[PDB]
């Protein structure tokens, strides 16, 4: 009977097409409808308390294709039904959510590596492309800070990026922010209290525990307390002023912890496990 951190999809052995979600303050799990294809590497975002599964790699009989697809979710008939596909496919992709609209940012197909970014309207079921990145970006982390667009880290096809740029809707423009002291694709990108949080990803060499927050005041990055595990490709969301990380990569073994970030402590520590590890997955709390 109250918010929960939704995940959906993810990797292991073979894409997932589990939903899942997470009580926090019970600290249980429940099993809901599972996606109708399964996926990897999508995004999660909830406009108008609905909750749409963006991008992602496909599995299939055909094969293992990346996906344009967008998918909506309603808690209420735990029924997912499609909508209006992206402009283009989108493996590793970014999402945000702004005026009710939902930004695709980035992503793969193939190795097209995108720096088009694209906004989906619910009410028309309409997509429409927007000014582009000024990097190529996949393995990206994006959030929404007081109507704002980040695009953090990912690969621009031949470079790990530590730089991020920030979107102006207001111009339908983008500008470079401050680079992040550590490179990072794959990582968990979230907002919380102004400041946008990158935690863990891959720098190039190791899989990364160590998270630092762009307090947006000052327009420069941070370090804070590292994770217990280090991680790529996690989910990342925040819930009732915590952050929580879901899985993701470590280099060896596909992470089922879950660990909570508080703010006021500067601490990590390990809230539950997941029933399955998996890591790629799309995350968010409604
Ligand atoms: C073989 O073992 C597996 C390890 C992970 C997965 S996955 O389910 O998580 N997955 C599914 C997909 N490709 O769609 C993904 C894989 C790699 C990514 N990165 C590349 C990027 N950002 O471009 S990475 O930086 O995080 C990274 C780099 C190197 C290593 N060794 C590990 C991770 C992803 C980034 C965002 C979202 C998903 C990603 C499946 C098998």
């Amino acid at each position: 009977v109250g918010r929960l951190i939704y995940t959906a999809g993810g990797y292991f052995r073979q894409s997932l097409s589990y939903l899942e979600a997470y009580n926090p303050s019970d600290g249980t799990w429940l099993r809901l409808a599972d996606l109708q294809v399964p996926r990897s590497g999508l995004a999660g975002c909830v406009v108008g308390g609905l909750l749409y599964a963006v991008g992602g790699r496909n599995n299939s009989p055909d094969g293992n294709t990346d996906s344009s697809a967008l998918d909506c979710y309603n808690p209420m008939t735990n029924q997912w039904s499609p909508c209006a596909p992206m402009s283009v496919p989108r493996n590793r992709i970014g999402v945000g959510v702004i005026d009710g609209h939902i930004y695709a940012v980035g992503g793969s197909h193939g190795c097209i590596h995108h720096n088009s970014v694209e906004r989906y309207e619910p009410e028309r079921d309409e997509w429409h492309l927007v000014a582009p990145m000024l990097t190529r970006r996949i393995g990206v982390g994006v959030a929404v800070l007081n109507r704002l667009l980040y695009a953090v880290g990912g690969f621009d096809g031949t470079n790990r990026l530590n730089s991020a740029e920030c979107y102006y809707p207001e111009r339908n423009e983008w500008r470079m922010i401050t680079a992040m002291n550590t490179i990072r694709s794959g990582a968990g990108v979230c907002v919380l209290h102004n400041c946008i949080y990158a935690a863990g990803g891959y720098d190039g060499q190791d899989q990364l525990n160590s998270v630092e927050r762009y307090d947006v005041e000052t327009e420069t990055w941070t370090f804070v307390a590292p994770m217990k595990h280090r991680r790529s490709a996690l989910g990342i969301t925040v819930h009732q002023g915590r952050i929580y990380v879901l899985g993701g990569y470590d280099g060896h073994t596909f992470l089922d912890s879950v660990e909570c970030y508080d703010p006021d402590t500067d601490t990590w520590s390990e809230v539950t496990r997941m029933t399955s590890g998996r890591s790629g997955v799309g995350v968010a709390v409604t």
